[PDB]
Order: structure tokens, then C-alpha cells, then sequence
């Protein structure tokens, strides 16, 4: 009669919390989807040996399709679980999946866990000045979307930072880099010519965040374009005007340049 | 050599992630802060119990004035943890504290946990349509706080969501409920009368997440200003914007008033 939404976190199989362990464990049944996003820093496996149930993986159809012929039935007599990367409901999509379960009859709980959402804070940028969210998606074929560079110039213009979510191909496990993505938004910049990503503008890449050792940079973006920042995921923040303790912390935790301390604040 | 700053979540002691747990276990010292958030579900009690290790909590003052000369002197010889409710770094400004350690030569790592910036997803709303975010603070002598209300002015002219971080006195057991913040918010919108917030603004509180039944509460001003929405910790939200899924679970799942899935495009 119940189903919990768990979250599994940020990068490995310890990064769910306590409260989701223990239930987990006492569920008769274990779902879990990894198509919203990837627990790049463990297995499927590893997962399973500390929950210590076998895990049933659901795909993008499985869920936006069937949910309620999958796992609802289930959780109509037994106590289920519904493992996801990152917190719960995050995810624009999981939310809607309550509503399917109290149409079912089916009660529904949701145990949170850490998201890159509110982990961007590891970056010293002040968490409330963080506007909209974007996700910079590969253009392909005829299709070159760049609702994302609105977003960054919207922020940016009233002096906020703008989280960018990399493109994923979660069924492939192919990761968009920091790189990549900033020669996406040059390419932008140069067709929309409104200043808004440069190789003067200052961003800050993380990587591995939930990682004891995530790769955290701030530079301007000539400097940044080329370099390794390691194993995905990662992340693209395009801070706005900064706070000087901010940028402090850039520059002694994140390596940037001593230059933003005059030009970014 | 080592100092780790480790979140304990939203509501209990079970809100630490697994990765947080086994670390803080095999620490040496423990100190940890309880100011900046308020864990309704558990006590020092229970999380010593659950750690393993006596823990020694610090107060704003021994945090900001003496943070380097309490906590940083002994891991520079072991291994220490310094924990805090929620995530550390989310609206707090411990980040500093990592600028700190580094010039006394220990080296830091963060664990994250759940935070409540990312658990609003719960109510519903879409996480990216978030935009800045505020804190309403209590007002003291003759001074009464405002910069909140331009927040959710510049969100909402957006079509962006607006998260509001309610006050605390934690060494005064004060913790501003959403029935408080309301009020201060209609007196705010008397003396600016931009028609930013009113008995008829639609808004959402969200009590207590992290525990297995939060109140989540969708509805306007007029009828919930004077709602019992449980025990505290307490955020409010003022939504943007509505995108129709979003309104399906606000009315579904925070009983909102029907004629909010009427959205006016
Ligand atoms: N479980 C919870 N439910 C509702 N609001 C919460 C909450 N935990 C924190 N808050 C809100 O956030 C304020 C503290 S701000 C510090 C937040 C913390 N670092 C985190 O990551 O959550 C509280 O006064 C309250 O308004």
C-alpha cells in the first residue's frame, strides 16, 4: 500500500541517505530509473549489494508510459521503492508520478537526498543569487536550440548566477563536457551577438560534485575552454556580478584568477 | 590533518547520507552547529547515539569569531567533523570557513545533504523555474527589513517562483512560521503597494520536509494566513507563473483551490 521515492543522490552508492537505506531495505520491492540522470561514480551492482535487494531498472517509457501498470500494482499490496539520481521530484517529470499513485489508491512518501541543485553551493557562490536553471543541449540535425544563453543573459542582468544542467544520453552514457559546452555558447554568442558568453566571461566548472575530490574551477572562459577537468558529470555556472566573499573563495578554493577580484565584484 | 564539513539534513538524524555517517564515525573530534537550521525530529541525543561520538556544539559567535581557534587547531592533527543541519554550504556562510582552514594548513572536504532549496520540489513546482531567493527576517528595534519583497517583485515579473527562507533565533527557540512571514509581507506591500503581494496572491508553504509527512499547503493568502500549518521549520514560496502540471499538483497533492488548473495564459 505504500511506494517511497528515494533519492540516491549525487555520485556513488553512499550518497543515499540513512533514511533511504533502511527503507529500501524493508521494501518488498526495489524500482529505479537512471535515465533523468546517471550515478557516474558506482554501478548498478555496487547499488544493489548495499541495498541488498535486487533492483529492477525502469526506462524512460517504463515510467512516462507505464508507472502505473509497473510499479503501482505492486505497491498496491507491498511496500515499494522508487530509486532516483539525485533528490526526488527534482526532476520536472517525478512529480506528477504522485498524483498517478493517489490515483491508484496508492500512498506515496518522498525521502530527499542531496541534489547538484542546492551542491552548487560547494562552488562559495552564494546560494540565493542563483536564478533560473538551464540545460545546454547538443544541437543536431537542423535543430539548434538556445533558450539556455536567454536564461544566463536574463540572470546575469539583474546580478544573478545561472546553473547550467549538461546534456546527457543516459541509455548511451554519453556526458556533455564543460568544454564542450562552452564552445556550444561561443557558437551561440557569435549568431546572437548579445555579449552575453565571451572569452572574457567568467565561469565555473564542477565536476564530480558528492566526490570527496570533485574538480572545482573559476576562470575566464579562453583560459578554461581546454582544459581537463577530469571524469563527468559535469557542471557550467555562469556567475553574475559578485559578492566579494565570493569571489575570494573562487580564487582560494577554485583557482581563479587573481583579476576577478577587481573585474567580476 | 583533516577537517570535514558534514550536513545532517533536513528533519532527523537519519537524514545524513551513508557517506557522511562512516566518515563522521571514524573521526576523531566532532563539533557541529545547530543555529542556522532547526532539525524538528531528533535531538543532539539521538545523532551522538547514531555517530557514535560525543559532539561538541559551537554557538554563531564560537563559529564566526572563533571558528580557527576551536575547531581548525586539532584537525590539524586528526581527522574532524564539523556538522551542520541540512547541507552546509546552502544558505549559511560556512563556505568562508573552508578560506579558513586552508590558511591554517587543513586541508577540508565536503559531504552534502539534503537541503531545503532542492526539497521544494516536493510542492510540486518546477525547480528551474526558481528564481532568486530571499530570507524574511523578523523585524527588530526600528528597523524592518524589505529587500524580500523586490525579490519576489523581479521573480514574478519573470514568470519565476520565489523561495523564502523564514527567520531564526535558535539560541531564543524563535522560528518564523509562514503565518508570520505572510504578515510581515502584507504590511510590506501596504507601504510599496506594488501589488506584489495581497490577500489574494497564490502561495505555498511546505512544513517540516524531511520527515515522512510534511504539510504542503497551496492556497491563497486570505485563507491561509491564519492556517495551522504543524510545528516549525516553515518556508513559503510565492509561485510565478504556473505551468498546468503544476497546478494539477498543487490542487492533487497540497489541495489548492480548483479553480487554480485555470491558468491564464
Ligand atoms: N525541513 C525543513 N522544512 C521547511 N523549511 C526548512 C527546513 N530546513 C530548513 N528550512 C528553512 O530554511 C531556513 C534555514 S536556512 C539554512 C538551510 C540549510 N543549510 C539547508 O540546506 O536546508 C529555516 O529557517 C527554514 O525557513
Amino acid at each position: 500500500m505504500v511506494l517511497y521515492f528515494i533519492g540516491l543522490g549525487l555520485y556513488d552508492e553512499r550518497d543515499i541517505t540513512v533514511k533511504g537505506l533502511e527503507i529500501a531495505k524493508k521494501c518488498d520491492y526495489v524500482f529505479a530509473e537512471f535515465y533523468t540522470s546517471l550515478m557516474a561514480g558506482t554501478t548498478l551492482g555496487r547499488i544493489q549489494k548495499l541495498i541488498g535487494k535486487e533492483i529492477r531498472v525502469l526506462s524512460r517509457e517504463d515510467v512516462e508510459l507505464n508507472f502505473e501498470n509497473i510499479v503501482l500494482p505492486l505497491a498496491k499490496e507491498n511496500e515499494v521503492a522508487f530509486l532516483t539520481p539525485g533528490d526526488p521530484l527534482v526532476a520536472t517529470t517525478h512529480a506528477e508520478l504522485r498524483i498517478r499513485a493517489k490515483r491508484a489508491g496508492v500512498e506515496s512518501y518522498v525521502i530527499h537526498a542531496p541534489s547538484i541543485y542546492s551542491a552548487v553551493g560547494i562552488t562559495g557562490l552564494h546560494i540565493y543569487k542563483f536564478g533560473k536553471s538551464a540545460t545546454v543541449a547538443y544541437p543536431e540535425g537542423n535543430w539548434f536550440p538556445t533558450s539556455y544563453y536567454d536564461v544566463i543573459k536574463e540572470n546575469a542582468e539583474r546580478g544573478l548566477h545561472t546553473l547550467l544542467f549538461l546534456d546527457i544520453k543516459a541509455e548511451k552514457r554519453m556526458y556533455m563536457t564543460a568544454n564542450e559546452a562552452m564552445e556550444l555558447l561561443l557558437k551561440v554568442e557569435d549568431m546572437k551577438k548579445g555579449g552575453v558568453f565571451t572569452d572574457d566571461t567568467l565561469v565555473v566548472v564542477l565536476a564530480r560534485a558528492g566526490s570527496l575530490n570533485p574538480t572545482i574551477r573559476a576562470g575566464y572562459v579562453k583560459d578554461l575552454i581546454r582544459e581537463d577537468f577530469g571524469d563527468p558529470p559535469h557542471i557550467l555556472i555562469v556567475p553574475g556580478k559578485l559578492h566579494i566573499v565570493e569571489a575570494e573563495y573562487l580564487v582560494e578554493i577554485a583557482g581563479a584568477p587573481r583579476e576577478i577580484l577587481r573585474v567580476n565584484v
